[PDB]
């Protein structure tokens, strides 16, 4: 093939223009997000039962429709929460690769034949099936300066006017209100109603009756008289619009001849469908639209249209509305994807520089100046072939391709070169000959990186779908280097090279050009004399080999594991949790204290702080809270102390010290989609119907046992809240019966009262609106307030709860959990330090073996993922180990020499742990990555120089040790060009520090110390085992 | 896949006019073979356990997890789970003047969940300091409480 | 039983309201009738995959449907490929004039 | 695969079980399935041999 | 017309508008294709020039 484009370079360039032109298509049509889909799909079913407790909803809810989901196919497991404040959230996680439009859609038809086994108010109410396994794309907030609107009014306007052209913008996927819209409120004054003799039953009956659509018919209809001339749609009573219609609702006329309307017992006004969540910016009423991008949109481009419509919207907002960003990732996205593609083109322009310094020679710089580019357009197109998108994994695999790439093109511009500046060949002949020494390495340097890179492409789980995108990347990318190496760069070489003497290499040339040629004559031949030497005692530098191996085996196992660097993405999240019982107004002082610490000690760093009080993590309640900081741009945050990890410990410190108040600050996980780290999630299971008591006590002797082993266990807690104070209402039906009160009407007072009760809708300015009874809150707050309700009975004499129940307090459950159907109490922890998370995971099910009987586990989360890919990889590594021997074996044509080049991997693996070990940083993913790159680019130089050794040494008849020297005499300046390049290149991820650092150091720091010991020692330890395996075997 | 969603989709027309006691009972849409993958047996070896006894723990601790396992497209429970079966007594019913109306009535009204609301609940007064959930009459869970119904 | 204004208001914005983002669409046209129906057509680009632009449809509505009125619901609202041309109408007659 | 997952959920739950339940196979023609296959690998291995 | 009312093609004519606005970049590339087509095949600028 080489030959073949040599006489045919317009060709060659046809085909890279093709190759261009379809990269340039993919880069304009590719989607861009920050990650790809890595969670496996899951589905998520969320009811509301208003005013009941956890096990109200979980008795009546929970279990009928977790009974139901049978025939789902590709479903993991199952879990799910009931909550005190009446809502049950059961999640669905199925395997990776389930189709998520199907698995909603066979989750959504298997609830809808539930339905009719829930209450009727659930079924009021939604249950609504949603796919939860994404995250927010950007969170719009909406706020009034004057204090004019308040959060209900804020969040109706929202959904009136921004919701539905925000969902109409392009890219947009989906939308979700922070808020709701306006609800007629009906707050019901308890002596109001036993004063006009009525009870809640009555308001929602007469509700129910005077507010409601009504089929009336239509004049003339069909069939009509023989001579009807006139057809006319007939309206009837129709929903009321207003405050006052409601008002004027007619609840009974008394004797004398009084009217009794709605107004007179109840307050009307226009509220919130729910009041349990307050949010606030700085301080002020807020609203907020939450916005997931759409599958296959560019994340960049959707942002930019959101706030162009945002913009447009701006004047025509009431006086005082504002529109904020508490959570704008994006910037952090874009950032990281520029400093991406300029490492790309400074790498570019580094292997310029570096081939000019080594050559000195404008055309040969320029050549690999368009193999490169062409390499990196056809990676595009290969990644949009396949449906990938450009997101940072995929991006930082390009960075680490660029090795691989520029020692492709380095290679055969340099080889070229070299063999004009010794044969004395034109540029056509010593292409030629350059092409014919070096295609063959070139196809088992595919074949043999081939081999190292595809297994990633098949680990399981979320790990193996982040693994892929780099194993895809690099592979394509490896793959268009070798086809533009034997396809467009020897057309390149030939049509543009120009002839050099038979003797001349640079030493006839004067200043530093002259000078740089001339040590560099003196250090080859420094070199080779040392290797010479080396060669003479194969068997002290055996003995230092395996010393580099036992120490790289130390670092090793001494180095911690990790998944993803942790990112200062200019925002970051504090939880707040009170103790049991507390309400809305000590959530929302802690919050407040929260708020003014953050925009008082940290004024210089902090520009908004979005406290939510209602729902903080793993609950939602009066006495939880979150609060969403943002940071400024990093430009106005220099310095270690100003980024995210120091100024949360700032904030953790200082909020140590607020009392009753559990106020914790933490950065977003480098994945949110995913809350993991090197720990394990345990599912403490009842699989014997125990009961919610002995589970506890299960729980407990198992934290307890687990607390009993520090140097294993770290930070053993459970996932959930504890028994709290409930207030339990006994009525007593005979006493019911015998005054004549119905229990429905006492269970139904009760309920409208206190929980408050969905009635029916109304048109609101052409928007349907829920109507809620409930009690005003001043007699709704404490036990006494009890007293101060009465129902009617059958002899219409009024009669009090007192009269017919009792009341005490107990203990109860505000969250109740389940997996896989049963119930449940789920456990976090994570391995101590210098453990791993399977011996943890040992020790736990350890612990849990002693547990009292009926008390299963399970292992669910990242810990499930743990459990299935376990041993895989040393399994696809002894699979790419092998093949790449084979491979090998083939190229070389004997079963021996592939152990010269196949033990230069610990060379360096060396360099690449002691680089991370001297840094601190952790065996992660991109570690691993830059690892598999630098023992690819190793592979390379191994293999490039034992085929010229064997060259030598079969088609002429040069000895062993004279072929080995004047191998490595030949390929050590592309080795050292290569290196440099690419050492120079990542300079900029060793030493960033700013936006996206973490995963650009962790990437860089690897592929700088793995590189340096790669090229330091390869150069004279592969001699050494060429020249030992051909004296051992031959 | 996608007979079943649309065989689901004209089913939901249906739906709303089926009888109650249809729906109650759940009616359900399967996609798989007419003959049996297996038969999975369960006995009592120390004989304790009478064949109700063994049909309400395959039922209640074993048939929704196996409905649940992927390619598992459907389970025939030889046998049922328990229930609160009430065996009324014509001659006794009519000795007091009831009938099975009356005690369906009371079954409904004195074996319900109700949600009660909240102690201090949202939107609450200013200075409310307690939070708690209001319990009230719950489901029955034994047959003496079923017994005890007036 | 309801017009077209309040029909539209309560059932055909409700619904088109959760119909954005879904896959390949290229356009929807809705209408309301004064006889309370409703007809909704999302048009996607040609080469879609019908069945899964269904199931994303289906998918979408459950959003809005416990939104609508319970006499919807009771009447039930569906969703389906749909054509908008005849393949071809086949009459029937009575020779004898006996049937109207 | 099926009645392999359907084996280790029975398998999950058998540690719970009351004193004296047991689980057993009435009808299942896996077994049939799994020894005609290698029945018919024997037979493969058998003709290279031959 | 008046302000705040625009409009569109939908149907048969969103097809010919679609149809009418892609025919021209459909003929640009076709025409850049056969150029490269015959570039490559006879080895030359020239000849696929003429
Ligand atoms: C030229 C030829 C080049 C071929 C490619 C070289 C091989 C890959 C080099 C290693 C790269 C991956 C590094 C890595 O992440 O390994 C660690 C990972 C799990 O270990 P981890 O949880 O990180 O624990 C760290 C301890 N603190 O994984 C491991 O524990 C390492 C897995 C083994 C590495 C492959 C080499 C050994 C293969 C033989 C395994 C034998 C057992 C399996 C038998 C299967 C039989 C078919
Ligand atoms: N009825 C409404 C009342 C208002 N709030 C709004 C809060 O949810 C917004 O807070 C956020 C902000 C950003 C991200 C998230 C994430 F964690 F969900 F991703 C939550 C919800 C219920």
């Amino acid at each position: 093939m080489p030959n073949f484009f040599i006489d045919r370079p317009i060709f060659a360039w046809v085909i890279a223009i093709i190759i261009m032109l379809a990269g340039g298509l993919a880069i304009l049509k590719l989607p861009v997000a920050q990650y790809p889909t890595i969670a496996p799909p899951a589905v998520t079913i969320s009811a509301s039962y208003p005013g009941a407790d956890a096990k109200t909803v979980q008795d009546t809810v929970t279990q009928v429709i977790e009974q139901n989901m049978n025939g789902i196919d590709n479903l993991m497991y199952m879990s799910s929460n009931s909550d005190s404040t009446g809502t049950v959230q059961i999640t669905l996680t199925f395997e990776s690769g389930t189709d998520a439009d199907i698995a909603q859609v066979q989750v959504q038809n298997k609830l809808q034949l539930a339905m009719p086994l829930l209450p009727q108010e659930v079924q009021q109410q939604g249950v609504s099936v949603e796919k939860s396994s994404s995250s927010f794309l950007m969170v719009v907030g909406v706020i009034n300066t004057d204090g004019t609107m308040t959060q209900e009014d804020i969040s109706d306007y929202v959904a009136a006017n921004m919701k539905d052209a925000i969902s109409r913008t392009s890219g947009v996927g989906d939308v979700q209100l922070f808020g709701s819209q306006y609800a007629m409120r009906i707050w019901m004054n308890p002596n109001e109603l036993n004063k006009f003799q009525l009870t809640p039953v009555d308001v929602i009956t007469a509700i129910k009756a005077q507010n409601a659509q009504v089929a009336a018919g239509q004049l003339g209809g069909t069939p009509p008289v023989k001579g009807q001339q006139l057809n006319a749609s007939i309206i009837a009573q129709t929903r009321l619009t207003s405050t006052e219609e409601f008002g004027k609702i007619l609840l009974k006329v008394n004797q004398d001849g009084s009217r009794v309307l709605l107004r007179d017992v109840a307050k009307i006004e226009l509220g919130g469908e729910n009041y349990d969540i307050i949010a606030e910016f700085n301080g002020q009423p807020a609203s907020g639209l939450g916005i997931k991008l759409a599958t296959g949109a560019n994340a960049l481009d959707t942002a930019a249209a959101i706030r162009a419509e945002l913009a447009k919207m701006e004047p025509f907002f009431p006086s005082g509305l504002k529109i904020v960003y508490p959570y704008d990732t994006t910037p952090f996205v874009k950032i990281s994807i520029h400093e991406v593609v300029k490492t790309l083109v400074e790498a570019i322009i580094l292997v310029f520089l570096v081939m000019y310094l080594f050559l000195q020679n404008f055309r040969a710089t320029l050549i690999p100046t368009i193999a490169v580019p062409v390499v990196l357009l056809g990676t595009f197109a290969v990644l949009a072939a396949f449906g990938f998108s450009i997101n940072t994994l995929t991006m930082f695999g390009m960075v680490l391709a660029i090795g691989l790439l520029v020692d492709d093109a380095i290679v055969v511009v340099e080889n070229v070169e070299r063999v004009m500046a010794e044969e004395g060949l034109p540029p056509k002949e010593a292409t030629r000959k350059s092409m014919g020494q070096i295609q063959g390495a070139l196809v088992g340097i595919a074949m043999v990186l081939s081999a190292v890179f595809v297994p990633m492409a098949f680990f399981g789980g979320s790990t193996g779908a982040i693994y892929r995108q780099f194993s895809i990347t690099i592979v394509s990318a490896m793959a268009l280097s070798v086809l533009v190496a034997l396809i467009l760069t020897p057309a390149l070489c030939a049509t543009m090279l120009k002839p050099i003497a038979k003797g001349d290499h640079g030493e006839g040339k004067k200043g530093f050009f002259g000078w740089f040629n001339r040590m560099f004559e003196k250090s080859t031949h420094h070199y080779t004399d040392s290797v010479g030497g080396i060669l003479r005692s194969t068997g002290r530098y055996l003995v230092l080999y395996l010393i580099i191996v036992v120490g790289m085996a130390y670092l090793f196992v001494r180095l911690p594991s990790s998944f993803l660097p942790d990112e200062d993405q200019g925002v970051f999240m504090t939880m707040v949790q009170l103790p049991a019982g507390a309400t809305q107004e000590r959530t929302q002082k802690v919050l407040n204290e929260v708020t003014h610490y953050y925009l008082t000690k940290e004024k210089n760093n902090v520009e908004s702080v979005f406290a939510v009080n209602g729902f903080g993590f793993a609950g939602r309640g009066q006495n939880t809270g979150i609060a969403f900081v943002s940071l400024k741009d990093w430009a106005d945050r220099p310095g270690e102390e100003n980024k995210v990890e120091a100024i949360t410990m700032r904030a953790t410190r200082a909020f140590s010290q607020i009392k009753d108040a559990m106020v914790f600050a933490f950065n977003l996980p480098a994945i949110v989609e995913l809350g993991t780290a090197t720990g394990f999630d345990f599912e403490l299971i009842d699989q014997a119907g125990l009961g919610h008591e002995k589970l506890t006590q299960a729980r407990n002797q198992l934290l307890a046992e687990a607390a009993k082993h520090p140097d294993m266990l770290t930070s053993v807690r459970p996932n959930g809240l504890e028994d709290t104070p409930q207030f339990k209402i006994d009525i007593d039906q005979e006493k019911a019966q015998a005054l004549g009160v119905s229990i429905n009407d006492i269970n139904t007072t009760l309920g409208a009262a206190w929980g408050g009760s969905y009635v029916n809708d109304f048109i609101d300015r052409g928007r349907v609106k829920k109507v809620y009874v409930m009690s005003e809150a001043k007699y709704r707050m404490l036990p006494d307030d009890i007293g101060d309700w009465y129902v009617r009975a059958a002899d219409g004499q009024m009669v009090p709860f007192s009269a017919f129940s009792s009341s005490r307090w107990e203990y109860g459950s505000p969250r109740l959990e389940r997996y896989n159907g049963l119930p449940s109490m789920e456990i976090l922890g994570q391995a101590a330090p210098g453990k791993s998370t399977g011996e943890a995971m040992e020790l736990m099910e350890q612990l849990a073996s002693k547990l009292p009987t009926g008390v299963g586990y399970d292992w669910t989360g990242m810990s499930y993922q743990e459990r299935l890919s376990g041993n895989q990889a040393p399994s696809l590594y002894a699979i790419s180990l092998i093949v790449v021997f084979l491979c090998l074996a083939a190229l070389y044509e004997s079963w021996s020499i592939p152990f010269s080049v196949m033990l230069v991997v610990p060379l360096g693996v060396i360099g690449a742990l002691l680089a991370a070990t001297f840094r601190g940083l952790t065996n992660d993913v991109y570690f691993q990555v830059g690892l598999l790159t630098t023992i690819g680019l190793s592979a390379k130089n191994a293999i490039l120089i034992v085929e010229f050794a064997k060259d030598l040494m079969d088609k002429e008849g040069k000895g062993l040790i004279e072929a080995t020297l004047d191998a490595v005499r030949m390929r050590l300046r592309p080795i050292l060009m290569t290196s440099l390049a690419f050492i120079l290149g990542v300079m900029p991820l060793v030493i960033s520090t700013g936006a996206g650092s973490g995963a650009q150091n962790a990437v860089g720091t690897g592929v700088m110390g793995g590189m340096v010991t790669a090229t330091v020692l390869a150069i004279f330890f592969v001699p050494v085992f060429f020249v030992v395996v051909r004296r051992r075997f031959s």
